[PDB]
């Protein structure tokens, strides 16, 4: 059930040849779903396998020392969730699934001993890492230098392009995550938070209804989400 | 001059047997000394090498579409400059030398023809990938969750273990960059930067001389760095 895939173009089997493809299945694709809000290891949990997300949608995140969750991340199908778990073996980080998901669970030594034997594998495996690295460089840009207009903007902005690329409407999409998640994440208040949509419904930018998001100008949307201003 | 390197324990020959060591310095380590305030790319410049500093110290940035300069990190010796260039043969970041600093100009393609080649290269590699994401998702929650005499506390417990491991005083350690730099990384001012050191030196954690910051309770910084609190 994994060479069957409308996302593989942007997921781990990218760029081989179909005798590495119906090779790589055969170490995974098959974990019975997983539920809303059960997790897919415990910060400290050893690393074993990797996780490719087939369907649904995954936070990750920590717990302070004073005990408070702070987001990390959001993971659309298609995106790998473990990386930060390969320099010692182990996880630092927790995962949790929002909404019923689909996970293929890939053993990371096994997948490691297929990547030296395998180059366009092994490449691919390279620019995923080199990736995320990317994307986190960028939530630091966010929580630095925009402001709570352009950190929402920005977000909205970054799942839109992402449906799109994972072959969906650019203009209108749920989300998964709850508010409070997304303000988590975006160091914004709930309060902030549904304040702003407001200002976007406002201005015609945007259509909320319930966990509906409608895009109606994407040019007005990326300009707020691409200032970086004060 | 690649065989020699004594924080080679922490850059990229790490667990190399003597061969696959005599081999890799024939692609790289020699660059003729970058000079304080020249860059090592410029965002948008094409993927050729990679960079191990080999001395000295370097940042990466970018400019915001209204012109600001954004820090995403500090390098220190060991470090390697590049990874989220490698999605897309591309520099999204730039990097600059803050002071006189040795560079290993190592070519992506050719580490890379190596590495495919190599178990324990290719298996290094990932791992310090990882450890790049791992730190940025440090870095998040350090904007997130904490406080600037957290975010200040956090950051100079962060160099002072770096410095160890490199082999130094875990004690003492100059700030090669400027305070400025320090505070943009950091999303504090340097009217705060300042404050907060007067603090640090007045309950006698540190003491502070020019560039030089000398630690006497460790256990007190850690506590602050370690809270993630408000
Ligand atoms: S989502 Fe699962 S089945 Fe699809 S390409 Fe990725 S690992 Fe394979
Ligand atoms: S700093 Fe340069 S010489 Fe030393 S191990 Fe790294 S690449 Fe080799």
């Amino acid at each position: 059930h994994c060479q069957d895939c409308s996302i593989s173009q942007l997921c781990i089997p990218f760029t081989l040849n179909d005798s590495e493809l119906d090779q790589l299945d055969e170490i995974i694709e098959r974990k019975k779903p997983i539920q809303k809000g059960q997790e897919l290891f415990k910060a400290g949990d050893e690393l074993k396998c990797l996780y490719a997300i087939r369907s649904g949608t995954i936070k990750s995140y920590t717990i302070t020392e004073q005990g408070d969750e702070q987001i990390t991340a959001f993971h659309l199908a298609g995106d790998l969730v473990g990386f930060d778990a390969i320099t010692e073996a182990q996880h630092p980080s927790f995962a949790q699934a929002l909404e019923t998901s689909m996970v293929c669970e890939i053993p990371y030594e096994i997948l490691d001993d297929l990547s030296g034997k395998m180059p366009k594998l092994r490449q691919q495996i390279m620019r995923l890492m080199s990736n995320e690295i990317k994307g986190d460089q960028e939530m630091i840009l966010l929580l630095s230098k925009k402001n709570a207009e352009e950190r929402l903007a920005a977000f909205l902005y970054n799942l839109s392009t992402r449906f799109h690329q994972r072959g969906f409407s650019p203009r209108e999409f749920r989300l998964t995550m709850t508010r409070g998640d997304i303000g988590n994440y975006l160091g914004l208040t709930v309060e902030t938070i549904s304040r702003l949509l407001g200002r976007f419904q406002k201005t015609e930018m945007l259509t909320v209804k319930g966990k509906y998001i409608t895009i109606n100008d994407h040019d007005a949307l990326a300009e707020l989400a691409g200032s970086a201003k004060e």
